[PDB]
């Protein structure tokens, strides 16, 4: 149950069990500076709106 970076400088959240990734979200808005971030198990695919990064590692966004 891997964690994902959220607050500043490590403060992390804790993946659910099944999810393993953590993503970060963009907007068409603010490409820069990511948005939101969480855990996911399957990446999910990048939309016109919003933009997905994923990594299989901890507190990576």
């Amino acid at each position: 149950m891997l964690k994902c970076n959220k607050l500043v400088p490590i403060a992390y959240k804790t993946c659910p069990e099944g999810k393993n990734l953590c993503y970060k979200m963009f907007m068409m808005s603010d490409l820069t500076i990511p948005v939101k971030r969480g855990c996911i198990d399957v990446c999910p695919k990048n939309s016109l709106l919003v933009k997905y990064v994923c990594c299989n590692t901890d507190r990576c966004n």
